[PDB]
């Protein structure tokens, strides 16, 4: 077991496509213990949830809620036992209103709707990583979700602007959890049919953005060396592992590519 | 003249050591005909501005105010005569909540201030070619100033996720743009005592900010393989105005580093 | 004139379509008085270079020989007048043998060929600006022409491996040349259609090399936002004439992108 | 055991404290069945090896050998019994003439010497895999030693021209490596106290280049979130251990920091 007794919240699921649910998966096919997390419908998050391998507390939270933020320690001591602490956290969480993204025009995004996505995709990984720090282990790791936005692209948008954001801010929080012996680091993912991205592909954010999504999927099998199946999200999962394991001990306010290799191939 | 017969805006002038401030002069020293915007000081910053080579009209501008956006070609139309169009425009703007910035924690800067500091910094370059993209001539020109922000520092905090955000913004920018023929870059300053930066070495975000900042300073002219001097503002003029030429046609959604070349080398 | 009363060497004419040739016109068109360099085919190069804007001496330059390299000086102040010194150094030179490119497996080039290419290609910006670096004056620059190698493509193959090279010893000629304050730079083209792109494009290299470098050039000016025309090499020179310049003063050890804005762009 | 029954083939041990050396150690620890192989000093490298965890083949060779190269995969079968293949290749080999390093200057250095450098710690990446890639299993990892050269630094010279001509190798060999189903990347280690670093700390290439070492070395530890230990090499034996397993299947091409997170952060 990669992850032998390691205790580890996870976050962002929300149907059984959902990377955070096949990271979840992998942790406890690993020997995790989990916390999780969702946000609104947790009904139907219960539901989806109790197919994983284990049984695992299921913890509301609403990423732009103070009290959830507040009571969220507590929350999780809670289930987790007095006395314990996390020795992992995974930030699986985004999103951005459909004015920010597609054929809608890049400038025609209120910011009122681009600080929204900001704020549930960016700034919350700072926001966690300040509500949970305070209860883990020396020996801890914190791990987002990041999309390769160092190009710009079509149809991503304000999304990669988001994503810009999200790696800044996880260079300041590895400042911050060095001050507790926890790594901080994001996955960056190639394309994966999840619910997020079935939105995109299927044209609810315009035909043209649908077809521009799936020549990326298309070129993105392509130029990996070893390929890329986006329909296979475990990839990402033993990559979002093997980062809350004890053997990437010396990487921090880093990235990792799970993308197939695609992004060090310009052809 | 390097700008001889070209009409260029600029903006963010607020004192006589303001980028823009040595932007503005260098350009007309080199035959630019100006326009320039202002926020909310606008007294100052006419008698800051009667000091150029040359007049030029002040217009107000608060990036964050719709009004101001709304009716800012019309406004210039007006000021450089209708049928005339802009060759060139200059963003050097910014702003951050103290919460977001020195020895004020990361984690405890509220979304408000950091959404605020982003909004101004980083939005608005999106905004301001938004309206003005409209009334400007193909072979035209946008510049915007940058702090590389690839790897986080001390004091920056906040501030260096809104230098990432606006990286990105300039490469969607560029998008945008090229229907126009327009060009869209960000220029990489080294430190120059400005207004903005008198803040922070002052001791006005916490003293050890302050020393941080000045051993950031110190750092730099040492890296400069041709040395940095942090009083003068006149090399990143120059180098804004060759982006503002003819000269640089073949480049775009870029970065260019007026740094002395302290960002190519770790010692 | 942007260049004018300044001198410059100008190495790499081969034919009236070398890059070398087009950076050579634009910069007498700018005023530059110029020195020219070339390999082998002298009356080839004389022939060619006799159409340029004005007169211009030629001297044998094999980057692969010690007396070239050691005499080049004396030779350039005999060229120049004795008490004169060079302004400005440019470097398009280049070569790799067969084996090292195209449909013959990057596993089959033999270290003599690979070593060969990397003498001329890389090493050869070191040599030039050691045996030049003397004769310049304070305010100088210099010039290397590049081609974006930070991801792997298809058929350039050991050519990228002698890109990175390339790079790297930009930096450290910026901290040599920097002790003189002298500038050095490199500038990144995208395609552009010379002798030696001909030959790989010509199918001499394999037809699915020939092949592979069409759509390259093709999805070149896809993704470049203000597009690209792979038969004008005129925006390049102008960008190696601006780095020649005054007007990128505080700028060294750096890479400047004449590619239409296309590394900025995923699609 | 992270590795358990996989076969890996680890070179560049040299003496006790060689990354290579831990790297064996670990990976035994892990259930590795390993083949090594030295250069020149085959008797001190046995004995050496001689106190590793298990047993293990001791095969000879010299990089720079035609031969050796040619005979490698037979002799490696030989050892590890006919029908059977490798899972993993280590590649932790690395050499630059004094002319290159040190306070000698860059331009300094003769290209025989330097080309020589290149071919023992660039070309052999290529070398290497070419012999080895035909006895390799699919889910297979080959990983080869990397400095971050990406930026130029004091005293590193040729050897930063040599890691940055590595980089560009690896995102090829990745191409070739792909067809077989074989993962290929490098890890990109803080300074560690090794024979090779040795001799730069103890003035052996001039006592200002083992100050701007010993410098180097203190500037990385504070600039680590995490900070770091250069007379542990465990840290970096583990992180080369975790490319070798199968929790990073969908990386290649690619570089990971073992460098305790100090190229995140400018200070
Ligand atoms: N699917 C891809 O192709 C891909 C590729 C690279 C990176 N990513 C990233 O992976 C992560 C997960 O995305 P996904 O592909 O699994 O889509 P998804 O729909 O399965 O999950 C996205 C998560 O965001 C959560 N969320 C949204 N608003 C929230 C809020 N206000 N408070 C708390 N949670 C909130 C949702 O509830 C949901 O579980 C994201 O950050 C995403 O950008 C996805
Ligand atoms: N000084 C440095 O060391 C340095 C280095 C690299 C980049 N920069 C960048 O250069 C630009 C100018 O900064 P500076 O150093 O000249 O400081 P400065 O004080 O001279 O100018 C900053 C500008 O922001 C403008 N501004 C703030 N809020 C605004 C709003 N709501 N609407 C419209 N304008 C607003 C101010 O009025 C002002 O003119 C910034 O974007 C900054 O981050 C500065
Ligand atoms: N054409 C493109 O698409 C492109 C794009 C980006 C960068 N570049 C770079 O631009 C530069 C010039 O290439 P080009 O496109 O003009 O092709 P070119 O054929 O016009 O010129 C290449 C030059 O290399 C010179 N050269 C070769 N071996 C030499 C030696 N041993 N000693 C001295 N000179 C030698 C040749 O004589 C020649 O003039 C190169 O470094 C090249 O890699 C070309
Ligand atoms: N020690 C550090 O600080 C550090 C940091 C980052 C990366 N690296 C890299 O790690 C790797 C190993 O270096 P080290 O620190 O362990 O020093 P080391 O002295 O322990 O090992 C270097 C290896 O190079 C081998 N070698 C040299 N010439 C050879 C040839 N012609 N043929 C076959 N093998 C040859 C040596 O025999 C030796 O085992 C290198 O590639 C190095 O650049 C070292
Ligand atoms: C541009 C065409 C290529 C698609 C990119 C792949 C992708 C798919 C889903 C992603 O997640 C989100 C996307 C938008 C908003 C919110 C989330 C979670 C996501 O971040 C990335
Ligand atoms: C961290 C210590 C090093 C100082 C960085 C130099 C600097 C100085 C002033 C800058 O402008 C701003 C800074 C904060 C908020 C707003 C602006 C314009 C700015 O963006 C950058
Ligand atoms: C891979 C398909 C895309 C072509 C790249 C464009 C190009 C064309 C010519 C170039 O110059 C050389 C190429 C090989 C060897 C020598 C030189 C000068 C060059 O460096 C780059
Ligand atoms: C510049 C001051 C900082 C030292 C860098 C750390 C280091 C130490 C040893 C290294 O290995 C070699 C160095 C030179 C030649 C050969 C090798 C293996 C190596 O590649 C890197």
């Amino acid at each position: 077991g990669l992850l032998d007794g390691k205790r580890i919240l996870v976050s962002g699921i929300i149907t059984d496509s959902s990377i955070a649910f096949h990271i979840a998966r992998v942790a406890q096919e690993q020997g995790a213990q989990l916390v999780l997390t969702g946000f609104d419908r947790l009904r139907l998050i219960q539901r989806i949830t109790d197919r994983l391998p284990a049984k695992a507390p299921l913890l509301e939270l609403d990423v732009q809620n103070e009290e959830h933020l507040a009571s969220l320690a507590g929350r999780v001591t809670e289930a987790i036992g007095a006395g314990n602490k996390l020795d992992g956290v995974v930030h699986s969480i985004g999103f951005m209103p459909q004015t920010g993204m597609g054929i809608n025009p890049f400038f025609d995004a209120p910011y009122a709707d681009v600080s929204k996505g900001i704020h549930i995709s960016a700034y919350s990984y700072a926001s966690m990583a300040k509500a949970l720090l305070p209860i883990m282990n020396p020996g801890g790791s914190i791990v987002g979700m990041d999309f390769d936005p160092s190009r710009a692209m079509p149809a991503y948008n304000w999304m990669t602007v988001a994503k810009s954001a999200l790696e800044s801010v996880n260079r300041f929080v590895a400042r911050e959890a060095g001050k507790y012996g926890v790594r901080s680091n994001l996955v960056a993912a190639g394309p994966i049919r999840t619910l997020a991205m079935s939105a995109i592909v299927g044209g609810a954010l315009g035909e043209e953005a649908g077809a521009q999504a799936q020549l990326l999927e298309e070129g993105w099998d392509q130029r990996a060396p070893i390929g890329w199946n986006m329909k296979d999200a475990t990839p990402v999962a033993k990559t979002v592992c093997a980062l809350l394991s004890d053997w990437l001990p010396a990487t921090t306010g880093d990235i990792i590519y799970a993308d197939g290799g695609a992004h060090t191939q310009l052809l």
